[PDB]
């Protein structure tokens, strides 16, 4: 469940080797930084901003890849849901889509990540 | 240019009849209420909160289906990029992931919505 941390600073790390410590308030708001690890893309290494909201069993976030120091000129948006592990408390499921104003404009990409509980 | 729109209050409709107000704030902060009116969909009529984050040209903004009103157990997410249309006006290109639990575990479907400034 995500109303289960409720007031709690969770680290969470996906399958790319991303990390993103998110607050959950009371009501649901999530607040908190995403630091992107993943092969083959930008602003690796440094933190970025993340908003949104859980209920439930399901959540969903967003970054915007600029945080004064590297802007990529992208966005990411996760929607996910909670999946229980046999000991290894929960997961949150997601499928991602990565817009950036690059060359060829605007682009549009997609894909899962899978983000595992650290306490 | 999404950085054009700090401190302003502004509608837009996708192609299946959704609605949202978008407030951008000083340093790129989205915040303000989605209305699903999509075609077999629940949660529809209801306005909801959703946050982001927009930058340069791209944006990122996230729905749970979760007012205290109706609950449709699900969480929706959309990247995108703005566009200038040749017809003269302005459009936001996106992707949205819904995530949703269901008879038999999570599921994630997913989809593109554009969305059109109403003036
Ligand atoms: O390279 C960029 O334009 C900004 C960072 C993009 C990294 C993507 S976002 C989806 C995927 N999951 C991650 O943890 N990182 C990559
Ligand atoms: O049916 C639900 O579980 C909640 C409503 C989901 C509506 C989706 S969000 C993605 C797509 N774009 C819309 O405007 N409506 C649908």
């Amino acid at each position: 469940d995500f109303d289960s941390l409720s007031g709690t600073s969770t680290t969470w790390v996906n399958e790319l080797g991303s990390v993103m410590t998110i607050d959950v308030d009371r009501k649901g708001g999530v607040t908190g930084y995403y630091v992107n690890n993943a092969p083959g893309t930008g602003c690796r290494g440094l933190p970025y901003d993340l908003s949104g909201h859980a209920h439930g069993s399901t959540i969903a976030f967003s970054v915007v890849w600029s945080n004064g120091i590297a802007d990529c000129r992208s966005a990411t948006s996760w929607a996910g849901y909670a999946r229980k592990t046999f000991g290894g408390g929960v997961q949150i499921v997601t499928q991602w889509s990565l817009a950036f104003v690059g060359k060829a404009g605007g682009k549009i990409e997609t894909g899962q990540n899978v983000f595992t509980y650290q306490a």
